């Protein structure tokens, strides 16, 4: 349980994501890789853009082939496209193994690229059925598994930041692990904890309970994974199902009430500030989200605090000042367990048993009074059916899976 070369192999800028070197081509060309477990396409820079000073160039390598296919994908904020081939790619602080993968080289983009990010590219981790063009197009992590001996598993350990923040100018900068093929024992404390993988597509996962200071929210339970819950590492927020949204910020507006903060706090967009060091911590509440256990009527909870769902931003003006933005918002696409989440744990991602395991992270952010807690179990008699099963277009239906 120790994986001493691939502890300490991301980096990053608060709020723009966790980045993991990695090598293309032959010779090989280094870049900066987004680990992503929201996606599943490896898709790298490979032209020249205003936010980059380095990019994949196919001239340059001798083993790169051309699949003769393009690809399109468009989401929310915009999209990148390009071309479709395949390469040698390494992981330098990762396995000592080199596998052939798909690669995407993207030629254009709109509003996929982060200004000041550090990053060229992004691993897409989750599964072949969210792939584009079509699930055809294996993932990263199957080649790596299919073509050598690394085990089907890795782990994550996303270190998040916190005041005094050296720079006034730029973003705080954030590290963290991606163990490759096992568990390392020396990033975590305590028990760790499994909820299953509902299905292999994105990292879905089954919220059956969530308490806002130890208070039930007592929803339908569906309501917690309408029309899904994710675990993914290319969010930054905790993001929440309308409904659910609304009733967490009515519970921690009412903890927190003796600071009127403006409305643009709550929605994300505005900061709040305190005198250096005298941040109320203790006003705001912690949330637990209890996650399906891997025995029937069986969960466990992790518990946040708002060292985590609060996000340190150092203002120019306002150096004098701590300041803050509400890290949680509304999605009407499922609950999204974010960097938000995954900043409090040892997340594992246990592809070969179908789950997903949590223990406190020994790098989480925390104060004298209360900790990020993973806790267990918790027995439910009879334990209701909290998923959601999201109507079937025709179009999925007439999809044939050969
Ligand atoms: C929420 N989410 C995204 O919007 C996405 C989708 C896609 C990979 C297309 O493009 C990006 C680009 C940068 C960042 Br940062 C995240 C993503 N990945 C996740 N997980
Ligand atoms: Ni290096
Ligand atoms: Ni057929």
């Amino acid at each position: 349980g120790s994986f001493v070369e691939m502890v300490d192999n991301l980096r990053g800028k608060s709020g723009q994501g966790y980045y993991v070197e990695m090598t293309v081509g032959s010779p090989p060309q280094t870049l900066n890789i987004l680990v992503d477990t929201g996606s599943s396409n490896f898709a790298v820079g490979a032209a020249p853009h205003p936010f980059l000073h380095r990019y994949y160039q196919r001239q340059l390598s001798s083993t790169y082939r051309d699949l003769r296919k393009g690809v399109y994908v468009p989401y929310t904020q915009g999209k990148w496209e390009g071309e479709l081939g395949t390469d040698l790619v390494s992981i330098p602080h990762g396995p000592n193994v080199t596998v052939r993968a798909n690669i995407a080289a993207i030629t254009e983009s709109d509003k996929f690229f982060i200004n000041g990010s550090n990053w060229e590219g992004i691993l897409g981790l989750a599964y072949a059925e969210i792939a584009r063009p079509d699930d055809s197009l294996e993932p990263f992590f199957d080649s790596l598994v299919k073509q050598t001996h690394v085990p089907n598993l890795f782990s994550l350990q996303l270190c998040g930041a916190g005041f005094p923040l050296n720079q006034s100018e730029v973003l705080a900068s954030v590290g963290g692990s991606m163990i490759i093929g096992g568990i390392d024992h020396s990033l975590y404390t305590g028990s760790l904890w499994y909820t299953p993988i509902r299905r292999e597509w994105y990292y879905e996962v089954i919220i059956v309970r969530v308490e806002i200071n130890g208070q039930d929210l007592k929803m339908d339970c569906k309501e917690y994974n309408y029309d899904k819950s994710i675990v993914d590492s290319g969010t930054t927020n905790l993001r929440l199902p309308k409904k659910v949204f609304e009733a967490a910020v009515k519970s921690i507006k009412a903890a927190s009430s003796t600071e009127k903060f403006p409305d643009g706090f709550w929605l994300g967009e505005q900061l709040v500030c305190w005198q250096a060091g005298t941040t109320p911590w203790n006003i705001f509440p912690v949330i637990s989200l209890y996650l399906m256990g891997e025995v029937t009527n069986q969960s466990f909870r992790i518990t946040i605090l708002p060292q985590q769902y609060l996000r340190p931003v150092e203002d120019v003006a306002t150096s004098q000042d701590d300041c803050y933005k509400f890290a949680i918002s509304q999605s009407s696409t499922g609950t999204v367990m974010g960097a938000v989440i995954m900043e409090g744990f040892y997340v594992v991602f246990d592809r070969a048993r179908k789950r997903i395991g949590f223990a406190v992270s020994a790098c989480h952010v925390h104060d004298e009074f209360r900790t990020a807690a993973v806790e267990g179990p918790f027995v439910t008699l009879d334990m209701e059916d909290c998923g959601y099963n999201i109507p079937q277009t025709d179009e999925s239906r007439s999809h044939h899976h050969h």
